[PDB]
């Protein structure tokens, strides 16, 4: 009996975003 | 008995977005 | 007995988006 | 007994979108 | 006993969309 | 033994120059 | 034994120069 | 024995130069 | 024995020069 | 025995030069 919401929402990976 | 929502939503990978 | 929603939504991979 | 929704929705791969 | 919806929806691959 | 698999293992992996 | 797997193991891994 | 797995193990791992 | 796993073990690990 | 696990063990570990 869970009746849960269980939001994991964001999981981003901004790897090596070599912004200049 | 789950009755769950279980939203994993975003999972992005912005790898090497070498923005100039 | 699940009755779940289970939305995985986005899974993008913006690999090497070398925006100039 | 599942009765599930199980939406995997987006799975995009914007590989090497070298936008100029 | 599944009775599922199981929508995989988008799976695009915009590879090398070298937009100028 | 039953499944509803939605697997995807992508690669995207080689010498990517910029 | 039942499943509803939604696996994905990506790689994105090689010599990425900038 | 039942599951609703949503696994993903990514890698993103190689010689990434900048 | 039941689950609702949402695992992800990423790596992101190699010689990253700057 | 039931679960609602939301595990993630990442690594991010290699020779990261700057």
């Amino acid at each position: 009996n869970f009746l849960v919401h269980s939001s994991n929402n964001f999981g981003p990976i901004l790897s090596s975003t070599n912004v200049g």
